[PDB]
DNA sequence: GCGCAGTTGTGCTATGATATTTTACAACACACTATTATATACACAGCGTGCTACTGTT
């Protein structure tokens, strides 16, 4: 082994606590998009940490694109400050990470059909529909996308340890189904 | 109201044997999904660039 998964995307939610006028928000923000007809939220962005926020009239906000939990909270506080600077009585509350995505490379090809047959109740593999095997782990409850190349995607985690836990649990199985 | 003469209507049509063949429309309420990110990869469609051929001019 020796491989440890790399975090790729962190999704979080934040309650600003006050109602927002989206045209005002979009108008005053330096990096905003807002087309009511397409989606009901201002799509705001900041350069550091590089992230994207979906800002709603209710004052709720979704922050995505961060590569670390630190970066997620940091960028979230920053978006909240922007809203304040524009003039609303916003508050940075209820910061919570909802989804963590990770990925790695085991460095060997995998026999997906064998794995799907062996771990049938957790696996779903339809190569004509999507080339990767969808593995639904029980403990921890994580979803893994397994590819012939040996590249692995882990998602559905609320905490970093779950990403790490799942990979540790899957590695022996990937080894059992290697090609070379 | 009674009798008579049409029409309808109702049973059955030999004994045993052997061999195959399949009600509508409108309104209201409740449930479900676009949007944004991330690794992943196979696929398909379009766009751009390069090469070859044909036509025109010297």
């Amino acid at each position: 082994s020796g491989i440890v998964p790399t975090l790729q995307n962190i999704v979080a939610t934040v309650t600003l606590g006050c109602r927002l006028d989206l045209k005002t928000v979009a108008l005053h923000a330096r990096n905003a998009e807002y087309n009511p007809k397409r989606f009901a939220a201002v799509i705001m962005r900041i350069r550091e940490p590089k992230t994207t926020a979906l800002i709603f009239a209710s004052g709720k906000m979704v922050v995505t694109g961060a590569k670390s939990e630190d970066d997620s909270k940091l960028a979230s506080r920053k978006y909240a400050r922007i809203i304040q600077k524009i003039g609303f009585a916003a508050k940075f509350t209820d910061f919570k990470i909802q989804n963590i995505v990770g990925s790695c490379d085991v460095k060997f090809p995998i026999r997906l059909e064998g794995l799907a047959f062996s771990h049938g109740t957790f696996s779903s593999y339809e190569p004509e529909l999507f080339p990767g095997l969808i593995y639904r782990m029980v403990k921890p409850k994580i979803v893994l996308l397994i590819f012939v190349s040996g590249k692995i995607v882990l998602t559905g985690a609320k905490q970093r340890e779950e990403i790490y836990q799942a990979f540790e649990a899957i590695y022996p199985v990937l080894s059992e189904f290697r090609k070379m």
